[PDB]
């Protein structure tokens, strides 16, 4: 009881003795326990607010799952206590809205390097270093992406802090004319934070927004982004077994 | 199945039936179902992510109670959705770090104003805007508040998005020579995207750690947040059924 | 002579023992005799540049009027000075543009919070910490003006340092659609650096131009100028003696 | 009395058939008193807030005086009203606190450039564009100076909108090893605004401050500073009638 | 003579015809004829100021080789010009001081990402646009440099517009501690302008100075220096060969 | 071979014992000799990258010719190393686009001032402080200008970083309706980082684009470039001996 305030990092509930090396962060806390399923020896570590936490093993190696909910702030917080408990690669395994036209439902964009226009990775370090994935990381990516046939794109995303201001349509016009392949809010704060702290880091976003319908297609829709989270989760799965 | 995705708005998972125009928001998704032990006819609305909403009835008045997870984007998204609902009164009831020497923990602040440190609320305007408490909201606030015998501040607290950076020390001792009661991660982004939706705002902080122990002393000390969280959900309420 | 060069503040040119806890501050020198004309044992105090000081007695109460001149700057150095001679209550009685089509000139705006759109408050602290009135002040406020007729409003004022610029029609269209009230050169240096000098603050503001005439007109639109600057100096008179 | 409303610009109070294109524009309103006992067929236009205009002629041409009170703003409302009555040629008189040790109280500053450390220029234009003066008017300005014994200094001032902020001292340290002569409120504004409207303009300053005493050094102190406002005032006379 | 005006663009002095999709820039124009004596083929296409331009063949490849001077400004001439001429794929060949204690001179620095604090970059688009390099080029760069023994560091630069600021020594120690790898001054605009014009770009960096001697040292450094620039030119060529 | 690494600046690469007081500086290597075909006693000091100095005397003046290449980076580094040398008076002699209408190819424009819009100068100072020349040298200018028959204008120059931007067209006329006569890439950094380091300072930029042809036409452009830079050369060199 007054031990585990002691022991525990305040927000992730987790100590060092618990976290592995290789982690899989993502902001929805039901994806972890779908995460999971293809995972072995799968254990709870904790539950605390928007942190769910999970270890499993995936072909003989411990990987981390945590939940970390919806934008930069509460990210950070994860970041930075799993590299107190001794996290060295990280991967999100998260979703984005596509911000050009031939991205289809359930497609995996791969952040090469983002946009910072969220303001957590701001706090640390002025926004002109940059956030790019690391090398060792999207090499595994792009080995395990080539040899499926569910279409991928590696690229530039934008991390934000809203998509309800009424700029919207101005940003996401302004975005899609430099190349910007899609929007999230946290890929640019684990990237710079997670850089800084010395953390390999990656991301890879199930697209589920159009850019630009019956039941039917409604019901096809969810099954394709159904089956891109997975391959999404799998793909960070045999990146981090692999080191 | 269909019909809901239509209907609801997307992260908080209600519509403009459910929501009362009267709405607490917290952080954390349990803090949620203790509010609602304060409250009658109670009913679960929804559940998705860091999204927790209920309805409840005090001294005759529908207050709808939901959570937003940590950080203002967080906020923000729900600020947005909870006014597209009908939302038009807005309390926060939440949790405060103090940057002054003798706020107890379970004593109450009271955000007169707060300091935009935060990037959600620069996405909607320039940080000159002000992020302040509305009056008729703090008037019923004050009244309810100076009739007990738990200490409370009003004044500015400060919202950030990193409490984790390591200029965290150099900008605790900047804030408070400027006179700042606590810090927090979301007060602004309510008060600035709250007021320029026509929402009336305010927010009733629990202070949670000391400017700057035994077990017996550990146990008082979550006895006196418990008080203090107890205290600050009451007056919003009373604050609420009185509009 | 020189006795004087030593005692007294170098603009205001007044000291400790002539000034007031209690402080009405104005644009215009000529308004100060016009608000000691509703005062009893009224004494000059001291006439240097555009700072005309006055003492007079309300209810029982002595209250220094003080002018300032026109600009951020220039307040700034009153607030600074009458702050060094004790002053602890200051309340603005100044004119204001409207940014709404319905306040009819005479018609008051009582400035909540206000935009920090001039340098002076700039000099002092980041732009992201609030200008904003003091609840106390605005309690009392509301209060005598709840109980008469002409229409009075709360809310945003934009505080500038030019409305000569070029783009003066496409901020006045921005700041019109954000819900401003009014605007005026002043009110967020006097609520920003007022608050950090551990002053309470407010801003009562007659308005003096519509958002958008014969000889008849004219003059009766002068009359309700005139009403409104009475209006706004009584209330601001009232609620000084009051505390 | 409603032809003047229609006729006069609104705070200057005067209109295009009493402004000379030649014009003289200074802080203090008494200055003006003591700047037009240098010239003949003198009288007053208008007196409105810290706004006194007379107009007089030196040798032979007519040349506006006007005070302008303390800070960017107000001198901005007075150049642009000025420029709409036809002013082409515009010279500050004013004052200036020193930034380097050997100027001494009554030693003159011509700005031949400033920082624009006021955000009344801002409101215009981007910082990056230059605040400097006339080479018509400074070619003029060192012709007369050098045929005279009071020591005087070419180069650059700072101007600002508060020399009473907490950092102060930190500022003049920073600047003064910049090579900064001297620090004033409105020379930045008047070079800024003024050469956007097509005006040539100049600023000499009278020292009143040291970088860093008796009743007898104090009057020796006060007649030196006279001393060094009459020089200024002469010199914009000789520099103006010869345009 | 004036056909050429007409067809060349006006600073490389070369057309589509001439520029080979793949190219080699550097700043050093001596360093052009340098990098050719590793080709066959070679062919002399312009000289126009800082812009020495060669055509040459590597393992059966042709390659432009293109100096471009110091600093952001001159490179973005290159990389727009190269760009309509019918570049794809951009390495640039560099200098860099290192900003970390056991970097040696002659040993290479591959940037993943630049700290974008150069201004040229920040001409086209906000400074939170991520500068960083392409993985096709980074994968082969890796491929090779791996297979040889001098050593190289992947990692993050910090391209600056200049080293000779009174504030070098607070920098280099800031963004020692942030663990930038090394300095230059222009691969943040390659890779900023470069990929916003849609190509793959890389950059390879020959440190030439300490973090922090003899004639015999002095002419031992020069040679490492030149087997650093050697071995930098043949991994950019043995990465385009392979396009 | 070591002993000059020792005593010559590292780019410039000349000493104190070579460098004149008196300097000229032009972005164009091949224009040093053109330059140099005007003066006596000539002589190669040093040629390095963009760098290409050279000595030679006009009217039994030693004056230093030096290019700088393109850009404020390369003008900043030549600036420095100059002032480290003994260099007292540096004069541009450079290019510029024409930003008004009637400005002709080889008509003068002579930079009073300069709109800060490159990096190179922001890296030394805020952008506030002013980059203007220095009047002892506009003075010299003028006289000798003024008694010739080839058009020149007086005024400001906009310097910046980038004319390939997609944002061209809206710059060139916001900066038109401003009154800016001419664009380059290095004025506004020699005369920030020049007065800052004590120099006197002065640009005179020949025409080299029309605001907005045949063989003969682009024959006699050419010619009347050709008369221009030399008219600036010429004027530089008069200014520069009478000091
Ligand atoms: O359990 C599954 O096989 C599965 C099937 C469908 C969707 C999934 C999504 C995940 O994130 C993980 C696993 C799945
Ligand atoms: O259920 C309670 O009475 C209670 C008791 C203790 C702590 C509480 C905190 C809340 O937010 C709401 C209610 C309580
Ligand atoms: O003297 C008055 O009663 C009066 C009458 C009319 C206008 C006034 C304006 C003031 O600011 C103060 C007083 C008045
Ligand atoms: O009246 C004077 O001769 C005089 C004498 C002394 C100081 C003065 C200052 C001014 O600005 C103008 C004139 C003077
Ligand atoms: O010519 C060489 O083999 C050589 C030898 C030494 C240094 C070199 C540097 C280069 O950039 C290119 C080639 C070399
Ligand atoms: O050599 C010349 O007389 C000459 C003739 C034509 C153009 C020139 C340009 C220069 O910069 C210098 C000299 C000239």
């Amino acid at each position: 009881l007054y031990f585990q305030s002691m022991s525990k990092q305040p927000h992730i509930c987790v100590d060092e003795n618990q976290v592995s090396p290789y982690v899989i962060v993502c902001g929805e806390p039901d994806r972890v326990n779908r995460i999971v399923e293809l995972m072995d020896n799968v254990e709870l570590l904790a539950e605390n607010r928007e942190y769910r936490v999970f270890n499993g093993v995936y072909k003989g190696t411990t990987i981390t799952i945590c939940s970390t909910g919806i934008g930069a702030p509460s990210m950070i917080i994860a970041v930075e206590e799993l590299k107190l408990c001794g996290a060295t690669h990280v991967i999100r395994v998260g979703s984005a809205g596509a911000m050009q036209d031939h991205i289809q439902l359930g497609e995996l964009i791969v952040a090469e390097g983002a946009v910072r226009d969220e303001g957590g990775s701001k706090a640390y370090i002025s926004s002109a270093y940059p956030a790019y994935a690391s090398f060792a990381l999207l090499k595994e990516i792009s080995h395990f992406l080539e040899n499926q046939s569910v279409k991928y794109y590696f690229g530039v995303v934008r991390s934000h802090d809203s998509f309800y201001t009424d700029e919207e349509d101005q940003l996401c016009q302004y975005w899609n004319k430099k190349g910007i392949l899609g929007a999230d809010m946290e890929t640019s704060a684990l990237f710079t934070v997670g850089r800084l702290r010395g953390l390999q880091v990656a991301s890879i976003l199930n697209n589920v927004v159009l850019y630009q319908e019956g039941v039917n297609q409604y019901v096809n829709d969810n099954k394709a982004m159904m089956n891109g989270e997975r391959l999404a989760a799998i793909t960070a799965l045999e990146t981090l077994c692999k080191q």
